[PDB]
């Protein structure tokens, strides 16, 4: 009915959502072993074309995927170093503080891209620190993070590194392993456009061996899940959304037959930059600088006229058939339009005509 | 294809699938009040005539919901007390160890049910204690444990009552204001039909503002999921499986439509009833005596015969269109048979004229 312009849940296709209709017993073998199994394998290729990595699957919202990661990799005398500019940085540190884990955060403010600076001055005055946290995409503000400066910085220290990959993954070119990342966190329905109910995490065999007895969960112990995974081929410990795994297995699909990650890349950044230039011509202002943007979300300025407000001109465009979203940063006045899901050139092009008759304050 | 006879991911109905055909937006008023507020009134109602009640809901398996229970309610210097007489009772030890609570397990056997002479010397020798837990039906077995005079026991001792309800709610009358629980845990996807992805706790208002601070998870937080719940009307912390959560508002419809508990009951009494009578012809004998057995599944000994194999019947039956369950009893070899979901009585007449067939050992 509506086009979601949001950063997931998103608008999926078809098939993705008709592969729902059906019922999967969660203990047969096509289940466990020709749906979960296969979903297990193409993901860690998806991530690396290299060898030693190995893919986990955990059941509710990214977030019990990153807290899954942070609780069973980290040792009761470790302590973490968070790249805090935006909200999923805060609540990576905000994960740390309930599990009562050492936290160091390097907050380089929400419009700017961190300063490596503070990154190897807190890793050589800190040599407390055990493992770095970074978000691949600042989903808050679209930012994209340089992950490969700063992983490798870590890398230098002989620290495990964290990825937050939710925004990302899928949609963004990365190689785990050239990368140096450890623990790739990342979620069924943003870029890989399936539907929400489990995330996962694709890991280094040898750094995720050492999460075994070390989880502060038994929901979220990334280890225990893993080892039956393995052993039992493809079985989840506890009840697994058996439809949404399976609508997510059809997405994986719909990835191949589009040409990959570097083809859904494509898309994305044509739809981005498409959006951004049609903003622009409409009097719209991005918050951040260009070089910053990521092709998944962008993050524009609240039109600065006493008659704007985002809920009037979010009803108007919800009228034309488009959900765009509201905007999560902490010192701007912001609204974020998603690209992600079955979003093309064209949509695009209907949604900036869409914009102009949704400025009611013109 | 398949009528599934277990204890739940189960067979739904062609509306509780059809349901998850749309996309939904988390921001959107639609989504949070005109259905996830929908959900929480009407379970809250389903589980008590009385006020003083409230629900969360909590993405992941049920096993999530119930650790967010122990993890968020009990204190610091908190103890809590479990009857373990299955592995669904033994999960809730392990979480406690997990989460370094203390624990003192009442182990009352698998094939009998407890004994609350252990239970009330185990509340007067250790006054240590401030939380009891126990599961209403141990689907390990099938057994119905006696949950009343349970927590009759607890409230004397003024202990907080935790009950995991999740294979018995929806299915078996119970009001668990007049029972004094004051957490019950249950499932969307077991007798209130819909499909997995999240579950659910409906708590006493004044015992659930009790948690608040007292979390040892962000994920699994109950207060502070259930108090963005309550100020932003209907709105999940992080990521909701939206389609899982839309079918589930269907599977509650139907239950009214079925005329409730009570009509739904009487159709899973029935079929248990009809199951074991005619299970007894075909010489098959329950694990446990009728008097225990609850109306959801049931668990029946593995024929004696050399040449009997799960595994080769299971399949024999899958091919006449009936899935059945392994046992999971400790010490006896067994299988189950659940009878909830969409069983009525023509397919439970249906099923023992194909246990007859697939009875190749004779």
């Amino acid at each position: 009915e509506y086009l979601l312009l949001t950063p997931g849940p998103l608008s999926t296709s078809e098939a993705v959502r008709e592969a729902m209709l059906k019922d999967w017993c969660t203990w047969d073998d096509e289940y466990n072993k020709d749906i979960v199994e296969v979903i297990r394998t193409k993901l860690v290729k998806l991530a690396t074309k290299h060898s030693g990595y190995t893919s986990v699957l955990m059941q509710g919202s990214g977030t019990a995927s990153v807290e899954a990661t942070i609780g069973s990799a980290i040792g009761k005398e470790g302590k973490l170093l968070v790249v805090d500019n935006g909200a999923y940085g805060a609540r990576i540190a905000q994960i740390a503080d309930y599990l009562n884990i050492p936290c160091h955060a390097v907050s380089p403010g929400e419009t700017s891209q961190p300063h490596l600076n503070e990154v190897e001055t807190a890793l050589a005055s800190d040599p407390a620190i055990t493992h770095v946290a970074i978000v691949h995409c600042e989903t808050t503000t679209g930012m994209l993070n340089p992950i490969e400066a700063f992983a490798s910085a870590a890398k230098a220290h002989g620290k495990v590194v964290i990825l937050d990959a939710m925004s990302s993954f899928g949609g963004i070119p990365i190689d785990i392993a050239e990368l140096g990342i450890d623990f790739m966190i990342s979620s069924a329905n943003k870029c890989i456009q399936g539907v929400p109910g489990f995330g996962f995490v694709i890991a280094k065999k040898t750094e995720l061996e050492k999460c075994q007895g070390q989880a502060r969960s038994l929901s979220l112990d990334l280890y225990d899940q893993w080892h039956c995974m393995e052993v039992n081929h493809g079985k989840w410990r506890f009840t697994s959304p058996t439809h949404t795994v399976r609508a997510f297995y059809q997405a994986l699909l719909e990835l191949e037959q589009e040409g990959g990650i570097e083809a859904r890349h494509n898309r994305y950044q044509t739809n981005q930059k498409t959006l951004v230039a049609g903003m622009r011509s409409l009097g719209f202002e991005p918050l951040l600088s260009d070089d910053l943007h990521s092709p998944i979300i962008t993050s524009f300025y609240s039109p600065t006229h006493s008659d704007y407000q985002f809920k009037a001109f979010y009803t108007r465009l919800k009228e034309q058939g488009f959900v765009i979203y509201p905007g999560k940063v902490s010192n701007a006045d912001c609204f974020r339009i998603g690209n992600i899901g079955e979003v093309y050139p064209a949509d695009i092009e209907r949604l900036i005509g869409a914009i102009e008759k949704a400025m009611y304050w013109q």
